[PDB]
This record gives structure tokens, C-alpha cells and sequence, in this order.
């Protein structure tokens, strides 16, 4: 059973801007996703100080980057806090609406795409390089869900029956045809070194 939801207008506009604006420095998408993973890992870490039981779903806190040329996907996996169904449908868009308006304020008033992360909506930079984004996520006390969107104003949520995750998030980037460079090891390495070198969690770049 797949449910289909409309993005809030403001979020749909943001996604259209990202997809349509001429902007050659597409590589910033990876730092934004890794940053989001790091924040999610911080979050489970501090929540589990006043509730150790939140770590029963997994104690390891790390990030995997997994390229698959056969599927043409780049997956950013973390064991962070993950996201509830209530997050995926409502709470994320509630928070993102304000940060989206600030970001588009600055885009005309002293800014370029590369500061999208300072307004909490860096996730949507994924559409610089991905034609479709699939997000698998598992939060404590909720089930595992698959969120999916190829933009166009809508997204889907379903219960995930695939490989169970324990706790965390997988962002699966289905790369555009002309963006397979982000499957190449040298390229991913270069980008992580340039923009993500001081993240306080292990980042494992899988090979192949
Ligand atoms: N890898 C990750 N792991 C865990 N969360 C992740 C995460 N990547 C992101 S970005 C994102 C991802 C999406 C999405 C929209 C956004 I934009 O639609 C499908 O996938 N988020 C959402 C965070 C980003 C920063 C802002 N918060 C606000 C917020 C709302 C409700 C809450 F309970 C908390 C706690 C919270 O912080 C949400
Ligand atoms: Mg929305």
C-alpha cells in the first residue's frame, strides 16, 4: 500500500529551483547529506544520555557511502536517529517551510545555492544530481518506511519490507544520466576530503 502526498507549495518551489537553476558546482550535495547524517548521529547520541535504552537498536554510530554502477545509485547510510512516519508526512515539511523561505530570501539578497545547508534544507540539494531520491528510515518506536520522490510536486511513503535496518537512514540517490561521476571512487574521495574532512564519525567509502 503506497500513499501519495503533495509537497507544500513552498517545498515544491525549492525543488524546482534546485532542478532548473544553472549551477555547475553540483558536488555540494554530498557534504549536505553527510552533514545531515552527522546531525542525526549527534541526535541519537544525546537523546540516549537520558535514555540508554534508545541504543538497543544499535550502538555503532557511523556513515557509509555505497556506490553501485549497476543500479546507478549512490547511497548515504547512517545509524542516526532516523525519522518517524509523522516526520516524513508532516514534521519535516513544517520545519522546512521556514528554512526554505529564508534560503530563497538570501538567494536574491546575498547568496548562492552552496549555503542551502545553513537553513536546514540541504537535503533537497540531492536533486542537483538525482532524478529520483529514495529514503529508507527507521526510528525507535516506529516502523521502517520508504519515502520516495522524483519531484514534480509529490512524494510517496510506504512501509518498507526490504532489509531491516535496526535504526538509521539510507538516502538512495538515483543519479541522472550525466552525473555518474559521483559513482567513481576518486571523485567521491576528492569531495569528502574537500568538504567533509572533520566529521566526528567514521565515514566508510565502499568500493565498486
Ligand atoms: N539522515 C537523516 N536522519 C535523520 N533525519 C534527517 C536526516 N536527513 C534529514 S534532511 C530531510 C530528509 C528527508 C526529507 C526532508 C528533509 I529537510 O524528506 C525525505 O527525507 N533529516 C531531517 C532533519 C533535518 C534537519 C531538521 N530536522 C527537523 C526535525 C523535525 C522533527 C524532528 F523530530 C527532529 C528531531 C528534527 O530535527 C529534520
Ligand atoms: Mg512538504
Amino acid at each position: 500500500e503506497v500513499e501519495t502526498f503533495a509537497f507544500q507549495a513552498e517545498i515544491a518551489q525549492l525543488m524546482s529551483l534546485i532542478i532548473n537553476t544553472f549551477y555547475s558546482n553540483k558536488e555540494i550535495f554530498l557534504r549536505e547529506l553527510i552533514s545531515n547524517s552527522s546531525d542525526a548521529l549527534d541526535k541519537i547520541r544525546y537523546e540516549s544520555l537520558t535514555d540508554p535504552s534508545k541504543l538497543d537498536s544499535g550502538k555503532e554510530l557511523h556513515i557509509n557511502l555505497i556506490p553501485n554502477k549497476q543500479d546507478r545509485t549512490l547511497t548515504i547510510v547512517d545509524t542516526g536517529i532516523g525519522m518517524t512516519k509523522a516526520d516524513l508526512i508532516n514534521n519535516l515539511g513544517t520545519i522546512a517551510k521556514s528554512g526554505t523561505k529564508a534560503f530563497m530570501e538570501a538567494l536574491q539578497a546575498g547568496a548562492d545555492i552552496s549555503m542551502i545547508g545553513q537553513f536546514g534544507v540541504g537535503f533537497y540539494s540531492a536533486y542537483l544530481v538525482a532524478e529520483k531520491v529514495t529514503v529508507i528510515t527507521k526510528h525507535n518506536d516506529d516502523e521502517q518506511y520508504a519515502w520516495e520522490s522524483s519531484a514534480g510536486g509529490s512524494f510517496t511513503v510506504r512501509t518498507d519490507t526490504g532489509e531491516p535496518m535496526g535504526r538509521g537512514t539510507k538516502v538512495i540517490l538515483h543519479l541522472k544520466e550525466d552525473q555518474t561521476e559521483y559513482l567513481e571512487e576518486r571523485r567521491i574521495k576528492e569531495i569528502v576530503k574537500k568538504h567533509s574532512q572533520f566529521i566526528g564519525y567514521p565515514i566508510t567509502l565502499f568500493v565498486e
